[PDB]
């Protein structure tokens, strides 16, 4: 899809069976979901937004539907005030910013 | 242009006379940028994103030019710890998310 930007970028995700909502977000290096329940071992991750610092934490190598599209990849679980979807799975699902 | 997103996709503005680089962020609702002074009528207003809130001055009807491309929208100005080109603004110079 080409998306435009006059309302959020808003998309259905499927992570652990699940669909949630999700941003696509250019300005978000990695993915941040609310807290849910993933598989296997995690690592500790500091993140740090407009309002200060959240500790998340970091699962590898998570499945993950975007709009449909597939990808693999890190997903980091934490107080999030939205689901994003950040460069490291946008570049999974092949996404570009154009003007 | 197309941009890719392997890395942040920073860009150059002029606002107030001023060069900065900035983040172009569709999670951003509004354009946010650090500390300088803009002319005219503001008013105070809280912004909230990962790890909390930030008080900003509101700016209305600024111009900016984006990359080489001029337009004219709210700024908020205040202590947010990377310069971010919202959505207020990227409509306006035609920008879509691509996959
Ligand atoms: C109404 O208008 C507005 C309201 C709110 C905003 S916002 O809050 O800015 N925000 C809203 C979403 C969170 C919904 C836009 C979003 O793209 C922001 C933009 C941003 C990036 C950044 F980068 C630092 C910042 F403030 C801000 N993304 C993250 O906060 C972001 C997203 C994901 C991650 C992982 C991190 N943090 C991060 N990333 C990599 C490394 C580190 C790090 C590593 C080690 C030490 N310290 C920090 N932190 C930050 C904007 C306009
Ligand atoms: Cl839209
Ligand atoms: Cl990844
Ligand atoms: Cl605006
Ligand atoms: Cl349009
Ligand atoms: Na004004």
């Amino acid at each position: 899809p080409q998306i435009t930007l006059w309302k959020r970028p808003l998309v259905t995700i499927k992570i652990g069976g699940q669909l949630k909502e999700a941003l696509l977000d250019t300005g978000a290096d990695d993915t941040v979901i609310e807290e849910m329940s993933l598989p296997g071992r995690w690592k500790p991750k500091m993140i740090g937004g407009i309002g200060g610092f959240i500790k998340v934490r970091q699962y590898d190598q998570i499945i993950i539907e975007i709009a449909g599209h597939k990808a693999i990849g890190t997903v980091l679980v934490g107080p999030t005030p939205v689901n994003i979807i950040g460069r490291n799975l946008l570049t999974q699902i092949g996404a570009t910013l154009n003007f």
